[PDB]
């Protein structure tokens, strides 16, 4: 039984598990923290585990390396990846340096530890507004999501540059306006919760606009939901509150790195002390740094 022994195993290990908000009902189950990767990150902080085993994908895990350097950060699979955040290369950020002089560089959070090195400043879809409205320039580098970037844009009336250029989140840009046009017809007492990887046409239909864990928070706001996210989401939502109703956007928004996290490969995890997730130290001072500004600046 998978579950005793990865239980019994967190106890030997002195372990704890953080889980994504998109990791599957199951695996959520035996998680101490669920959330998105920064406030799981942190939420670390405060605890005196030996051991963190990330279920989520490698950006995130990497995240919590970076704070929280002195314990061993285990990944249950090293194809648990990101495809958004493998689109941006070093090489897009210092291009897009040398073509917009002197102008900001803001990294989503959701990017690799070495990106988040090249970075000024790192932002949640939540606080990238107040953040970037403090930065004294007309034009910001911004990456990697380019739907991001517009709803930054849009709120901030700056010029917003994506690196790379095309950067998105694939399972994101599934959502279409047929997909809401669908929502209203099946759902029309239901309002729109969208997350800001959506394509900016989607994003002009929501009721808000939230990552998931302005999702969860906001989720208090009306009683029934149709949720453009991944599809997992919907089962962390029906679970916090059983008494609303959630229903996906699309059944096929299925990130398929969230999914090569698995309950095997969890007690795997544990039993074997496998996948360690390293940051080279410069690279994790300097994402450390661009971490600690976001908080002094929202
Ligand atoms: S849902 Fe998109 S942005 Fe999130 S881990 Fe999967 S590919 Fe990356």
């Amino acid at each position: 039984d998978l579950v005793e022994e990865i239980l019994r195993l967190k106890e030997e290990r002195n372990a704890i598990i953080l889980a994504h908000n998109y990791q599957l009902p199951e695996v959520q189950d035996i998680a101490d923290f669920i959330g998105d990767s920064l406030e799981l990150a942190r939420r670390a902080t405060r605890v005196d585990a030996d051991v963190i085993v990330f279920a989520g994908v490698d950006f995130m895990a990497e995240t919590a390396k970076i704070l929280n350097p002195d314990k061993v950060v285990l990944i249950p699979s090293r194809e648990a990846t990101c495809a958004m955040a493998n689109m941006l290369k070093v090489e897009h950020i210092l291009e897009a340096k040398r073509k917009y002089p002197n102008a900001p560089v803001v990294l989503y959070v959701n990017s690799t530890a070495e990106a988040k090195a090249y970075a000024d400043v790192t932002v949640t879809s939540a606080n990238a507004v107040e953040v970037v409205k403090k930065l004294d320039s007309d034009v910001v580098i911004f990456g990697p999501d380019k739907n991001l970037a517009h709803y930054v844009a849009k709120m901030t009336g700056k010029k917003i540059i994506p690196v790379p250029s095309k950067g998105h989140c694939y399972v994101h840009q599934k959502f279409t306006l047929d997909d809401v046009e669908r929502a209203k017809k099946l759902h029309p007492n239901a309002k729109l919760m969208i997350h800001p990887e959506c394509i900016p046409e989607v994003q002009e239909k929501a009721d808000i606009i939230a990552s998931t864990g302005g999702m969860i928070k906001r989720a208090c706001e009306w009683d029934e939901w149709v949720v453009f996210t991944e599809r997992e989401m919907v089962y962390r939502l029906r679970k916090l509150y059983p008494q609303k109703k959630f229903y996906p956007a699309r059944e096929d928004a299925f990130c398929i790195g969230m999914k090569a996290i698995t309950l095997k490969n969890i007690y795997e995890s544990l039993k074997d002390m496998k996948y360690k997730v390293e940051v080279p130290e410069e690279i994790a001072r300097k994402a450390r740094k661009a971490i600690e500004r976001m908080l002094e600046m929202s």
